[PDB]
């Protein structure tokens, strides 16, 4: 019943960066399978798809907003097309998360990061994975914050495992 | 793998006039749940609600497409907020159908069907059931068109067997 | 500075059905514009176009909402570009009335006739323009409405200065 | 007929952080005006508002894009209501740009920093005005970009005669 977005790099899922992220993207989502978590990702490919894969390995239930006109990975359990372009198609993915999780990306995936802050929405940055996961992280405000109204903390986790340990710390 | 969209009144699900429809909404929701359909519908009372109990009842799945961040009748598989006022949620809905069965419904089940037209999504008015629904059946250009481009047929039904007939019959 | 949009056919502006509009449109234009109104409108062709063009000639400011990418008439005194397609730019383009003004029209001007409706906002039929301006009128509850809400009321006005004149008389 | 698009900090035009940018705004606004160019914004108060008094102040045109049903600051030529949020309203606010120029600002700047570039809209950050027109400048890829993919280049320029020779420079 607890809805994590989860966001990340797109792009070809057998070439870098996203492919060095295999592991961590299939962890990452049968873990959210198995505690039972509804998972919702941006639906294209790249982390987007091994996440997806993770969580339909696992039994879990998995929903893809996507973007015009896509198609959106094979492992979605629902594909929700939406008619918007990518960033706008961000902002209604935001609007489905109690908490998102990120996953190296690009500029996409960092507008969805601040979004996600503005929308006061938690956001759990998934360190070690690079990209602007990595990056945003070099300029919190009191190391918690992307701005002055401190609208919802940013975390960091460094494993999967202290990653939905965050979450259910709420 | 087929989406059909189902629209009409929103309303309490106990009174007029949408509780004159609960067989016929809850005859709708079980066939197309038999027959292998994924539902989707606006996420809220009246007609949605019954349709998609229906749907639930018979172990199918059925997707709301919420306006805001609403919460949406609680027979919903999955709910999908949007952050969307209630005309833009129907257009991202309407992109979400192969088929659109309309029932009843006032001013925005007939911005859905016309919608419906202008996407190029066939149309089933379900008529008899008041509202929209047979209210838009008295304009309708060659008896089958909602204008001169002729986008796609608006087809008619009395019956949920002749509804979901008509679907099967594409 | 009362906001006035107005919706209607697109399409070449010098062929049927818009060509026989062309004084009806320069002339809402140029009145409209004396009158003192800021106009809005689709920003394309059409109806559109005319009475950009009858607003101009007249010195007034038109303001054209577009739809997606597109470049929108030659007459606009500004051009909104938003990112939206068709039906969404227009729930944008009726945020931006006070009243509306109907002239002929296919779908996108029913859906639009419809929408303004359901945002509350009065509408003004010009009768005898043809298209749906003039089918919409044959399904209207109380002669007056286009729901059972009875939102707000639907006037009809057989000329440009019966029109202005409702404007005016709120 | 060229348009830039100007953002920063909202809230109180004569309260921190905001009023100790009066001079640069107000600087900004009127040298754009004289320069001829039509000026966009997101209407409410704050940079917005000194911007656009600016502009007013030297004769120029200056178009604000609304987020919802708002009002919008009192010197803007033409107020567009869009019925969105502020991220979306953001998004239509950007196609509207050949060139962005930034001031201050918290996350809802950033966000429109950022998509400026996913978007292929050149982006002027104004030096010294903090917020996150500075802090942005922490995180450049070769000192120019916002991602891997290099879209765009993000230039700096500590004043306002340096901003628009840069925007001159095209």
């Amino acid at each position: 019943m607890k809805k994590v977005v989860v966001v990340g790099y797109s792009g070809p899922v057998n070439k870098s960066p996203v492919s060095e992220l295999r592991d961590i993207c299939l962890e990452l989502g049968r873990t959210l399978a198995k505690k039972g978590y509804l998972v919702f990702n941006g639906g294209r490919d790249g982390v987007m798809e091994l996440v997806s894969q993770g969580v339909r390995e696992a039994g879990g239930t998995v929903v893809g907003i996507l973007p015009d006109e896509e198609a959106g990975n094979p492992y979605l359990s629902v594909a929700v097309k939406t008619g918007l372009d990518f960033q706008m198609r961000s902002f209604v993915l935001l609007r489905n998360a109690d908490v998102v999780v990120s996953i190296g990306g690009e500029i996409g995936t960092a507008i969805e990061i601040l979004g996600a802050y503005a929308l006061g929405k938690p956001v759990i940055l998934l360190r070690g994975t690079g990209g602007w996961t990595d990056r945003i992280s070099q300029v919190l405000i009191d190391g918690k914050y992307l701005d002055n109204r401190r609208i919802v903390e940013i975390h960091q986790a460094w494993t999967v495992e202290e990653a939905v340990q965050i979450i259910e710390q709420i």
